């Protein structure tokens, strides 16, 4: 065996404020929106999912103001994708301003 006891120089438990329940939590609100698996919602429906949601992820209605406020992109003028809205929704939490 090594010496030193603990031996090492370094860990692998990572630091983030999420867990694995609240993508869990998203992608099971998701389906409420996107029963076909497509990957996309309308713009006229974000506003509801993101009011569907439970808390970090939620933004709590009237929201229109703060997904207007976000960088959100568009993948056909009036279409959002699964990934990028995750991504904006989980921005405010991680801090990345």
């Amino acid at each position: 065996g090594p010496g030193s006891e603990n031996f090492s120089v370094a860990t692998e438990e990572s630091t983030e404020p999420l867990s694995e329940d609240d993508f869990d939590m998203f992608y099971e609100i998701w389906e409420k929106f996107d029963p076909e698996a497509t990957q996309f919602i309308e713009y006229s429906v974000l506003s509801d999912f993101a009011d569907a949601l439970s808390e970090p992820l939620r933004i709590a209605k009237p929201n229109q103001i703060s997904l207007i406020n976000m960088d959100l992109p568009m993948v056909s003028g009036d279409r959002i994708h699964c990934m990028d809205i995750l991504f904006a929704f989980t921005k405010r939490v991680l801090g990345e301003s």
